[PDB]
């Protein structure tokens, strides 16, 4: 039912709430949120993350995303 | 590099929730109500023991997170099923 992850957003899908990680494709709904802002508008490719939810077909929900403030900046360069 | 920002990680080891303040690896911040993940303030999320990233702005007395991930070290984890298929 539930996982955790950390890896590197490589595209955000806006339209469809989806996020790619490591290849990797997740829901990312509007109510995965942080100092009211929607993570879905504040993770772009290049950030660095670290993630968590609940297991589900055939994409997993996100239902906690942190960015790295230092590796995302590294990462970008 | 912004030395008005800072991030690290590290373990809660006290919350007092009357004072915003959060107490990780014996370093004390501050933990205001605006620190909300879910709706829900932060400060009232972490417990002694939690595991957390966090980032903020520097700020006297102490430093003020405004972000804050607790690691689910309990539950199932990617990295572990990656190294099963490696
Ligand atoms: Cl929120
Ligand atoms: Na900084």
């Amino acid at each position: 039912q539930t996982f955790e992850g950390a890896g590197v957003v490589f595209e955000v899908q806006v339209e469809k709430n989806l996020v790619d990680i490591d290849h990797r494709l997740y829901r990312l709904p509007n109510s995965t949120v942080r100092n009211g802002m929607p993570s879905l508008f504040q993770v772009k490719p290049g950030s660095v993350v670290s993630y968590s939810g609940t297991v589900s077909q055939p994409w997993s929900t996100i239902t906690d995303i942190y960015i790295h403030k230092q590796m995302s900046e590294q990462e970008l360069a």
